[PDB]
């Protein structure tokens, strides 16, 4: 028994991490099979920043531009191209320990785990969801660029994230591995604001079957709710919509406890409604909105990777 | 910026980790150099498992009894020891991914990442704190023991905890890498139970500087405390007393955000007297032990967001 907040083990990532050098711009990047991957802002100087031209940027440059260090070792670049957001760098060398991976891009609340680097050195693990409003609640300083995001699935890592920048608000923003932005933000240093962010039902649901599973019951009322009623007051606490596929999803733990999703609504319209009151559920004095649906099964069986 | 609980990476202890079975029962072991290291009641029967006499157990044990597998190859054990409540099982292949290690002995209130292993293999990668009690609230199923918890200085891996037992409110209990239990319990099927656990009051302190340093500021106050007038009041909602050393090791961050020790202390006074009245710090309505000054310095700026 027990829940904690989880990562994924993260050793097959932290032998794909570089550090990436161009000019005065150093960060991470990814080093899978003969490309190393990071953003496309390491071709600026801080003043290109301000408003890039990426084209220009890159035209301008050459493969020697370009210092790819694994540990010790210079990797020899020996093309460049741009895709998105991410520039790839082909090197001369394939990296031997490259995992069985894919791309992926992930939904908002869905969840993974960061690999927190710097100048090529994985410095700490994290686990986080994608927010509605497609920020991270990350822990990011600088240097921290070209990290990546990550689930693993039956021995293969799925890379999901790569991390570019930080916005007024403390919350973080990046790309898929193919260079797609999560969210309407932009790689230039420019005022940008993510907007009003709300909470993730569904996952909130499922933690409240993880409370139950370990024990912590106080909030399970005799009450119950239609999806119709539960959604109308779910929506005045910023909640997103639960729906029927929602519903669904937490079919699983619904049969694993005994509570069918409609009661644990209920459970919850009382806990919007009327508070805690003083109490905790799984250590915590509000809800949770992190873990989904198949983090709790996964984490209440012992799935191993 | 931004602040979260954070584990450290995990590759320099997933390659160490072996499944070990004796007879019907399996879990984990730590494989450094020639030896593996894994809890001594993996040795037990469900009938003796009251009071096991474990030099008994395991004087009826030859070497291939422990069937020991790494991946997929199983190493030949080829000697064995016992060392208070681990067992050392010696094999004929040292292990070529051993990073640099220690073993240490931890304090409560001290910060270790849990790389929670089933049948040898990682399911994840957890921080927690060596609680006041002297247990962790951690998270594991059946199977788990063995399982370590770590910190990584500079590429040397000091290995701090093993894990063997859940007490009956969900609590966890495990030893050194000696062998030696932290806090009073045994590895019986005894009855037994936490005692009443305290917050860890310098990581309260530590975590407020941190919410400081990405830039709140609201639960500050006009007012100061002595140490012990803070002692006084603080232990009147369970907190650990705040020694000298302990304001000592909050320095660092009492520097960098210009608040004096006395002063954050008197802000938590205040904090426990009024509670969060709607808002939050650094994310939680409720005030976290589970950050070291430490673990603040190193995952912070050193520049506050004044
Ligand atoms: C890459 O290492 C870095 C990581 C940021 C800095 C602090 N925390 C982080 O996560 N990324 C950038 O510096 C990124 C680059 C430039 C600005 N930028 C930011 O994250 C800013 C910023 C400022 C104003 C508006 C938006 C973003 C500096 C914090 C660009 C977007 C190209
Ligand atoms: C080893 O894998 C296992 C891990 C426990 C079980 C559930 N969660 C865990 O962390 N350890 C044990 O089973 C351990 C062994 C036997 C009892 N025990 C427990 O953790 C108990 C227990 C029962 C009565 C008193 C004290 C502890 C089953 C929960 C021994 C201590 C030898």
């Amino acid at each position: 028994s027990g829940f904690r907040k989880m990562a994924f083990p993260s050793g097959k990532v932290e032998g794909c991490m570089v550090q990436v050098t161009c000019g005065t711009t150093t960060l991470n990047g990814l080093w899978l099979d003969d490309v190393v991957y990071c953003p496309r802002h390491v071709i600026c100087t801080s003043e290109d920043m301000l408003n890039p031209n990426y084209e220009d940027l890159l035209i301008r440059k050459s493969n020697h531009n370009f210092l790819v260090q694994a540990g010790n070792v210079q990797l020899r670049v020996i093309g460049h191209s741009m895709q998105n957001c991410v520039l790839k760098l082909k090197v001369d060398t394939a990296n031997p320990k490259t995992p069985k991976y894919k791309f992926v891009r992930i939904q908002p609340g869905q969840t993974f785990s960061v690999l927190a680097c710097y100048n090529g050195s994985p410095s700490g693990v994290y686990q986080c969801a994608m927010r509605p409003n497609f920020t991270i609640k990350g822990s990011f300083l600088n240097g921290s660029c070209g990290s990546v995001g990550f689930n693993i699935d039956y021995d293969c890592v799925s890379f999901c994230y790569m991390h570019h920048m930080e916005l007024p608000t403390g919350v973080h923003a990046g790309t898929d591995l193919e260079g797609n932005f999560y969210g309407p933000f932009v790689d230039r240093q420019t005022a940008q604001a993510a907007g009003t962010d709300t909470t993730i039902t569904v996952n909130v649901l499922a933690w409240l079957y993880a409370a139950v599973i370990n024990g912590d019951r106080w909030f399970l009322n005799r009450f119950t709710t239609t999806l119709n009623d539960f959604n109308l007051v779910a929506m005045k606490y910023n909640y997103e919509p639960l729906t029927q596929d929602h519903v669904d999803i937490l079919g699983p733990l619904s049969a694993q406890t005994g509570i069918a999703v409609l009661d644990m609504c209920a459970s919850l319209k009382e806990l919007l409604q009327n508070g805690m009151n003083g109490r905790t559920i799984l250590g915590s004095a509000l809800l949770e909105d992190e873990f989904t649906p198949f983090d709790v099964v996964r984490q209440c069986s012992g799935v191993t990777f």
